[PDB]
């Protein structure tokens, strides 16, 4: 089932765009 | 048809590339 | 063997992962 | 033939890898 798909593509796209939540906060405060 | 290609690694990838062009401004004005 | 699952994809995720532990550690002590 | 590997996964993964190398450096020379 995992063939089709690994967890490990999903999870890394999810994480990526978790970061830019957290980093796009920051850069909102900027100074 | 999203079997050959799924849109999320399509977007990952377009997401980080324009993470770059954010954050390689910051580093252009650096201090 | 390696046309399953190529190591640049998962080195890619490990990659970014392992960057958001330097990168999230910064963060905490951020000022 | 890119139907094996699309060349958005190879750059995507070059991609992060050299902005670690940027990343990395500023690191370096934290205050
Ligand atoms: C489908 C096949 S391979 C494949 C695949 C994903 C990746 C990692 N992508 C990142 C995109 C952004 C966000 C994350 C760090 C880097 C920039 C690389 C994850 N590498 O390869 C997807």
């Amino acid at each position: 089932s995992n063939d089709s798909s690994d967890p490990l593509v999903v999870a890394a796209n999810i994480i990526g765009i978790l970061h830019l939540i957290l980093w796009i906060l920051d850069r909102l405060f900027f100074k």
